[PDB]
């Protein structure tokens, strides 16, 4: 049922100059200032290979750049034509942790809309946006680090213990379980479980409250909480906006 | 509607030379080293005005020299005489409070916010900054309206919120400005207990004189202790600053303080490096 | 009835001069049991018992084949039947700061450290529980009190701060201010207490978390708990994780053909 | 021969009650000079000199026409002709830490505090010198000395760590652990004075630093300070850094209409 | 005297790709794996505009994913044309912010030479880098930042704290005054003072010096110092490499 | 030669129990409460394998429990025997260290490091991470080795450095791996004063004999204020930790314990909440 599905397609339009996108879709509100950012590949779980990843900081560099956009809605597209499964980003297949430190410097809300699986970089990207909602029936989180070799150990690890405590985050990356949205929400590092058909429409419904106050304020808020675990950067990003005042 | 009122009258006394208080009201238990601060000013939503915050400043600092004086109640009066409303503090009155709160996070006393109703700007920010929150069940309405006044608390009224309900949560609370419930509020950390609205005082006397069994210094220590390290070096300041005053009374502060009067060595001798 | 299965467990070799701590390897896996086993007196610790708790976490911290420490305590008491994890401290260099140092020990070991609170976790009993990395509680019998201030007495280190790093500012200043005792469940619902077991499963449930975390990469665990760590040590967090950064580089071909 | 130039300053209105300190405010410039008056015991502080030395700081703090606050001390000695900038504290809420409060003070009042030390500067004055935001000092006079330990005393907070944030960790621990006494050349080598000047001179030098500072916009070095202090004050930095940002925002459009 | 000149053009070549450069140049050394980029404006004292940053980023950025590079020179042309004069950058005439993060986050060793006066943006240019190497003759030191309401709160001010400690910075920042390479290495934000014509020639010998050994380790060891001031930021980056070992 | 070697055999006696000690010796002075702890291999410029550590750690961790101790001086013997060079400690033998380092850092006791010689790889990170450093003129010699062996210490051996001599310096040392000297160092920050190398320990007497005359427990506090910020929770925790045990030995503590045995209420009544 395209009803059952997250997206509204009424209420988005591509946004110019992106038609060479394949593995990303971007779109961009008709009329909040709000634009959405999705992995494009859920044959393979929403997975991203270097050209995602390429795509991925394309787009939302141009968020950033935006003037009348205050809100980007980061989420997976689904779903898989091959299994019916869903998928935010199952992890990898220039770096995705540019990605990262881009979404954490951006002077705009992103809201990380979990409709599916979020495991490994898929898992490091929804921790480091500003908020979380998920889907209730098909959201999945798997820190998936561990068992291969490889781990995160910034963002995706370090600052999960910023929203969910260090027993929890010790506990997510250690044993490497799969959690539902409303266990991580109980946890700390999911804002709200909505149900999936629901769940961009109650993404579009929080970035309307958030771009309805000051965009300055937001913005000064933003650093403000960045400021404390970013140090030095943090208080540049900061001062930068307290000297554009 | 008297014995519905969080207020218990029998209970406190009026702390002598504060009689000119308008925006404030201060008063002193009866029996336990425990005092009451609250906003005063129920028809306007107990916003604060500058002379507001002045007189909440005083009675503060007052509160802090208080040798006997242990926990600090801060709460809101109500309710209001125009809609019989409540609230904490709706903060600033749109007609410094940075000093409060610094006063707050640094007095050598724990204070415990009794959020009786609406706690918004300014006046949410001042509940984050306390040790403890207490909130009223039925009546405590969490919103920070700082945003939507193109305004912002970008200290204690925002990070530390974070250090209380984690990143996400904290975010959310300041971006989107939406109002939440005692037990919402709880359920996120911000909040360490709901109560039965007309309770909300008793429950926090009892909060109060369960800190004040305890030793007055460890609990001096702890609160330093947990400030320390957000804080940075105000806190090791402040700890450290406690510290010093421990060793001050120890015979080898003693001698060495006696060695120096009599224009005599000190003698480390009778004192080991413990290790 | 009881949490302890004696046919999972081997004694350590090497340990059999103990009187205040007990400590097993696991038959199969890659984990070891240290326990207080001062049932008698509600597993407070007395100078002997920090002296052998830290020798027996020294020696698991250098066992090149165990990955995980399961901390608990012995009982329940033969004088009324009660459970405790571990009370604190039991009421001249007789003022050795040693349980700090114990602290230290399990916050620096490269092993995940999985506190099993089987009963009563008060005082230094409840901080060591708090510098575990994970904790499992006994729903019926675990119980946590803070008592440090009725006594005059505070940790104001990882027993404290630490807290807040897992509970937030708020709860963490409750605990400590009022000490008050709390259940497994009141405890999970803060964030200090992992999952909560049923009492005679508590060691099981331990076992199969130790098993999950010993199936993944050594290396990887061992990186990401300085991870978490680097966070709150400052310098020293630095130092322990950089120094995992060197291990690796040791083994590496720029570092073999130049050197 | 004096440093003090008596045409240069007025008193200030208010505080002709002092007696352990004067209060004097620039005749031109946006600057005051606050300084210790004991100088018959080397300008050392009893409770008394620090309720003024608040009171006086606070009131300048508190004057929106000020923008420069030179602390300095009263010379020379009636008794031997020596110098002074101060020599610490004068060897029941009398045991009130109210010399941190100054310490406070002058550390999150918006306005530049320069420490002008025309002589001694040992313990308490020591680390008035060190958390001051800049230090000039006497080239034949002054002498830093760092002599609590002698008493078995220690400023554990901005006068020991802080100055480790300006002369490094291996000098700052050096001047506190042999608490050896230095000179205004010395000190400038390792970093806690700005600039040497001729006796003489301390104080005209002193109130060209302040012309110069005073000079350029107020919110930016308002700002300035704060973006300094924010790097080791924490979420206090944080607090008074992000307060001035607030200041700023209320004068704003987006701030105006929504409002 | 062209051999007076800081430039020794037989030591460098024009990187490919770049030839549209105005406000920028960019040279790749004929032997070692070290580059030459500087501001090419001296007829208004290498101060930037908009499009110098929007070059200076792009080959920073081109610099950062050069695999054979392991040192960049950053210094100014000169001298102007107009008045004889140097400079390595007066300031201002995307943002010289992201330029500053460029250079803090790049895993190559940046080394500031300035050739002649370096104030408000272009000061806080040379505080970010890694290294600074000065003209003895002709190097100015100058924070402009206060003076005009601006300023730069980050690493402009707050890092120059953590190379000249609290007392200096705060002079610098404060008083606003100039200084030579000989006092400003005295503080501890110069690392050495150089002759104006060997200017190039000594950063070049220092480059070679670190180009020498092993690149892994000054990978490592650049992002270990950064991890200090950097909170969460630099745990990624330094966590990052040690993920890729 | 003997007159010019920087040890004084005058001055020290072997501390009774290591006998056994091969790579590494250790004194205790004859009358002052320090101790002299170095590396013994000039042959190979005292670097260090495996077993050296092992001796070090257990030497060091001795001294940090020998309550008549408030001083260590960490050095190198030389010169060596195959050229007559000198060295303090040239690093690992290239044929656990770090946990050294943290007994270093963590000893409530000033380590005072004695460059003799040559200071490269781990020796140059061990002389960072002591607290006091004195060199020798014409022998003390700096460098950073690591990086041209593809190794590297990214916690107290580098970050720590740049909290010295600052950041620029820092990488400078670390990324060129120049050689420095005594002076050069001393004028970065690193040294806290150059001597002339036979008489670096003579001065190093001094000043261990100039702490060892203040006051112990103020000297233990102050080194973990100055290691506090820097070292994190760790770092509070060692500094609280003394914290507590001067609380410890207060009347107000001594209340609440006995109030404890005598199944009693405590009276904390005699004691003021100091502000
Ligand atoms: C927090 C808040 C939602 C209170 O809940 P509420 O019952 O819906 O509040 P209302 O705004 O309808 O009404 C209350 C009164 O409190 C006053 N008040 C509350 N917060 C105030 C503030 N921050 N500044 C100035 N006045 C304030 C209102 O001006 C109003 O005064 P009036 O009735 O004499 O005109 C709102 O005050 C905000 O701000
Ligand atoms: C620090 C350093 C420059 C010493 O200065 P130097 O006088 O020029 O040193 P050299 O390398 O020529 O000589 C000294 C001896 O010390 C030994 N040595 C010094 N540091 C060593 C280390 N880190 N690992 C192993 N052996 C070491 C050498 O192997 C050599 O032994 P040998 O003469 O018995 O063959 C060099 O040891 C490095 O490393
Ligand atoms: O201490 S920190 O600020 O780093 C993280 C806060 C600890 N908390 C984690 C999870 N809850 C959030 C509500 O479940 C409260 C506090
Ligand atoms: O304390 S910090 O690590 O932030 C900065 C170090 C303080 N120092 C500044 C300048 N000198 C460098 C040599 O001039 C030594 C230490």
């Amino acid at each position: 049922a395209l009803s059952d599905n997250p997206f509204d397609a009424k209420a988005w339009r591509l946004v110019d100059g992106f038609d060479d996108l394949t593995d990303i879709t971007y779109h961009r509100h008709v009329d909040d200032a709000t634009v959405r950012v999705a992995f494009n590949r859920p044959e393979v779980r929403n997975a991203f290979r270097p050209h995602t990843v390429d795509e991925l900081y394309r787009v939302l560099d141009h968020a950033r750049m935006s003037p009348d956009v205050g809100v980007v809605l980061l989420t997976g597209n689904g779903p898989s034509p091959k299994d019916g499964g869903w998928a935010f980003c199952s992890g990898g297949d220039l770096h995705i942790l540019e990605v990262q430190r881009l979404i954490r410097f951006m002077p705009k809300v992103v809201i990380c809309l979990v409709n599916g699986w979020a495991a490994g970089g898929g898992h490091s990207l929804h921790v480091v946006c500003d908020l979380t909602l998920a889907s209730r029936e098909y959201a999945r989180f798997k820190q998936t680090d561990a068992d291969v070799g490889s781990f995160d150990g910034g963002y995706g690890s370090a600052y999960l213990a910023r929203q969910v405590g260090q027993k929890f985050a010790r506990e997510i990356f250690f044993l490497g379980r799969t959690y539902t949205a409303e266990q991580m929400h109980q946890m700390g590092a999911v804002n709200a479980v909505a149900e999936h058909a629901e769940l961009e429409t109650v993404g579009l419904q929080w970035a309307a409250e958030i771009n309805a106050k000051s965009p300055q304020a937001q913005r000064m808020l933003k650093f403000a909480f960045n400021l404390l675990d970013d140090g030095l950067v943090g208080q540049q990003l900061f001062a930068g906006e307290a000297t554009r005042l």
